């Protein structure tokens, strides 16, 4: 069923966006806030672009989807030192991800 994909994929990002850790997530990164960011972080993603592929129906599949998201995650990581705060919202921001995914069932 394509509708109920889209449907558990919207209310999972909808979740993950109106977790307080998600705020670094929220668009994309502005180059006054990370100068020279876009040529390091090759493949930028953000939940602003991810709502937007969402929408337009990109997400046919839970793997695109996970990849998107991880994105996020893994562009955080090679970015910023490991101690740092926008590095502890990405672990905590995944691991709600995941308790998610998984609450809805949502396989491949
Ligand atoms: N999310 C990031 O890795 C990030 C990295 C550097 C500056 C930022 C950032 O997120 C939005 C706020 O400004």
């Amino acid at each position: 069923d394509p509708d109920q994909l889209y449907s558990t994929l919207k209310s999972i990002l909808q979740q993950v966006k109106s977790h307080q850790s998600a705020w670094p997530f929220m668009e994309p990164v502005k180059r006054t806030e990370a100068p020279g960011y876009y040529e390091v972080i090759r493949f930028p993603m953000d939940l602003k672009t991810m709502s937007e592929r969402l929408k337009n129906r990109y997400y046919v599949s839970k793997k695109l989807f996970m990849a998107d998201l991880q994105r996020v995650f893994t562009n955080c990581k090679e970015y910023n030192p490991p101690e740092s705060e926008y590095y502890k919202c990405a672990n905590i921001l995944e691991k709600f991800f995941f308790s998610k995914i998984k609450e809805a069932g949502l396989i491949d």
